[PDB]
């Protein structure tokens, strides 16, 4: 069970994290690994047709060692990934978004402004 | 533009309003009148297949004089209403929810516990 917050305001990856945190929540992560919840989240984003940040990145171990912010791995072969992603250079600092082109996961640089999804495990 | 909060915690209508307000938000209302937003909101609740409160009731004016928490009228003949609703006895205190039966609006007593949706407009 969760509390899920969607925000139309855009910000970079770092600010997105602090945004959720200031609200007593976290950038969406365990909710994305929950089969029912992820379906509900993506139905919303499907309608909105915009890019949203998620709480995953390669900042700690680099390359395609993606980690959710709660420390659980985001497998490179996950079904959550958009077609042909992740594909950015492994030597880059990479953050994960829900890319509007496919309404699925995608690796990008952490500087662009995107909408935010926060979570809070209920409890 | 909005911040939208969905919560799996269940509460009666009054607790729902307090829960939203204590978060600097309001029980969903103007976002339900926004064409893009409402469809996104309903995509989510459709997946969840559960009942949720919305910020409309007849507490101020009674009967089928439904008002959104922000003073705007919820037309007894809005396309937002489930088929054959509103239909509860007009002498009752009636509150509005998104009824899982149709994933459309419905009038009910204000005492049953249901999931919550809060909104915060963004300028
Ligand atoms: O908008 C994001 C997209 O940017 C492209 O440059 C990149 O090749 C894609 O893999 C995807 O990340
Ligand atoms: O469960 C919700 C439903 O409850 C019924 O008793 C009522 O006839 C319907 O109009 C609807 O409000
Ligand atoms: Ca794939
Ligand atoms: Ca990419
Ligand atoms: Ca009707
Ligand atoms: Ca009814
Ligand atoms: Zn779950
Ligand atoms: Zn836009
Ligand atoms: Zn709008
Ligand atoms: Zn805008
Ligand atoms: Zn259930």
């Amino acid at each position: 069970d969760y509390e899920i917050l969607f925000s139309d305001e855009t910000m970079n990856y770092a600010d997105a994290g602090t945004y959720c945190q200031s609200r007593g929540m976290a950038l969406v992560s365990s909710a994305m690994r929950d089969s029912t919840m992820v379906k509900a989240i993506l139905a919303f984003t499907e309608v909105k047709g915009h890019d949203y940040w998620v709480g995953a990145d390669n900042l700690q171990d680099g390359a395609y060692n993606f980690l959710w912010n709660d420390g659980v791995s985001l497998p490179t072969d996950s079904d959550l990934w958009s077609p042909n992603e992740p594909s950015n250079p492994q030597s880059w600092q990479l953050c994960v978004q829900i890319w509007s082109k496919y309404n699925l996961l995608d690796d990008v640089g952490c500087g662009g402004a995107r909408r935010v999804i926060c979570e809070k495990e209920l409890d």
